């Protein structure tokens, strides 16, 4: 049973352009409210040597608020969970892949991630750390192969002005067969509420919901 006030823990193993880093962390929200807080914490290879943003994406589809008439497919596949990976294309060249594991224990969501980031250019947004937060974005959910699908065109905002742009494509696999809906978009702000100098500790705020096409 997914409660009104829920709980996660998560840990992250990555490596971005060779760089390699763990990731800890702790957070709570409302699932049916659609709306979450994490604190994150740089446990091995801090400081990062790249923009956080690229991360924060990676940091939760139990807490979308849904109206009545769209299942809830990541909600229902529970306590079993689910598994989800994802590829982000940047436009200058830069790749990450995704894989996350989400379960249900001792009530709380356990959350496994495990990120590849490469071939960023050694001057480019990412690794010059020129990234200020994402554009609020709309995420384009439709069923395909028995999964749920997502497409984003996400947009990171530059220090100097500009905008820095991926493609995103996700596919979301529950562990049971659990009702999958019909295509519908999921629309999200994400927020980096505060971060100490170094990004070594992070605290982020999300709010999503399920909207009809």
């Amino acid at each position: 049973i997914i409660k009104e006030f829920m709980r996660f823990k998560v840990h992250m193993e990555g490596s971005v352009n060779g760089h390699e880093f763990e990731i800890e962390g702790e957070g709570e929200g409302r699932p049916y409210e659609g709306t979450q807080t994490a604190k994150l914490k740089v446990t091995k290879g801090g400081p990062l040597p790249f923009a956080w943003d690229i991360l924060s994406f990676q940091f939760s589809k139990a807490y979308v608020k849904h109206p009545a008439d769209i299942p809830d497919y990541l909600k229902l596949s529970f306590p079993e969970g689910f598994k989800w990976e994802r590829v982000m294309n940047f436009e200058d060249g830069g790749v990450v892949t995704v894989t996350q594991d989400s379960s249900l224990q001792d009530g709380e969501f356990i959350y496994k991630v495990k990120l590849h980031g490469t071939n960023f250019p050694s001057d480019g947004p990412v690794m010059q750390k020129k990234t200020m937060g994402a554009e609020a974005s709309s995420e384009r959910m439709y069923p395909e192969d028995g999964a749920l699908k997502g497409e984003i065109k996400v947009r990171l905002k530059l220090k100097d002005g500009g905008h820095y742009d991926a493609e995103v494509k996700t596919t979301y696999k529950a562990k049971k067969p659990v009702q999958l809906p019909g295509a519908y978009n999921a629309n999200y702000k994400l927020d980096i509420t505060s971060h100490n100098e170094d990004y070594t500790i992070v605290e982020q705020y999300e709010r999503c919901e399920g909207r009809h096409s």
